């Protein structure tokens, strides 16, 4: 059930919107038959392959022969306890069961400044979707943005949906450590339209008009903040 990369040609194409430069350290999540990680080697400072399946560590090791800058751990990207001193940043031609997870674990358990991810296409567009709670909870702590599409013709076994290539760039968190729990609430009850288990009736009204949305069913992550702020600012 997993699938690959495997045509150079295709490679290539898709390292040309990697920006990842010659003094970058970089993790891999699921380095597969090695493709892409025999790319990154040559392009980046150090590679930490981090492949579950032991067999394909092995596959990542015979491709990276002439190569000394990495390393292949075989361990789950799920469990794995990324450095806490170091400017590092992230690649990973993810599989999607898991989307969800690895993102979750990468943007919220590690401190990459730059994490690169191929998912589905529709996937990507719903981490840029304000009315979903996975989007709000990540746009707090990272920038999202869609590279490009990745034709499933490019994967094997061909999966039945195209895929993008997406950028996440870390910025100085919008949610403070104290807010943690408060904002965890409010995106979860506004998602779920609950408004009024988060805003009275007139509460509500002043926060919409005060953060200027109009179309309620198409708002800003940086208009959703204010509603955030707003409720603060009503709860002591
Ligand atoms: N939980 C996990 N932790 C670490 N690696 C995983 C996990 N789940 C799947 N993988 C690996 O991640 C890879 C997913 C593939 N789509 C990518 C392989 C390869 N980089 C390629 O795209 O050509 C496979 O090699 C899986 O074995």
């Amino acid at each position: 059930s997993q699938n690959f990369i495997t045509s150079k040609h295709n490679i290539d194409k898709i390292m040309t919107n990697i920006r990842l430069n010659e003094h970058d350290n970089i993790f891999e999540i699921g380095s597969g038959k090695g493709h892409f990680t025999l790319e990154l080697v040559q392009r980046c400072n150090f590679v930490t392959a981090i492949e579950i399946d032991h067999k394909l560590c092995k596959t990542t090791e015979n491709k990276l022969v002439d190569h000394d800058n990495f390393q292949v751990l075989n361990k789950d990207i799920l469990q794995f306890k990324f450095p806490k001193n170091q400017s590092y940043k992230i690649f990973g031609n993810i599989p999607y069961n898991i989307s969800t997870d690895i993102i979750r674990k990468i943007v919220f358990d590690s401190i990459a400044d730059e994490i690169y991810l191929i998912v589905e296409y529709g996937f990507a567009k719903r981490l840029l979707n304000t009315k979903r709670s996975l989007a709000l909870f990540l746009m707090a702590e990272v920038d999202i943005s869609i590279l490009s599409m990745v034709p499933r013709e490019y994967f094997h076994p061909k999966p039945k949906v195209n895929s993008s290539l997406i950028r996440l760039n870390r910025k100085k968190s919008r949610i403070s450590h104290k807010d943690k729990q408060k904002y965890n609430y409010f995106v979860m009850k506004w998602v779920n339209k609950e408004y009024k288990k988060i805003f009275t009736k007139n509460q509500f009204n002043n926060s919409l008009k005060h953060a200027g949305i109009d179309d309620l069913n198409n708002i800003s992550f940086e208009q959703f903040l204010s509603l955030f702020n707003s409720y603060k600012l009503f709860n002591k």
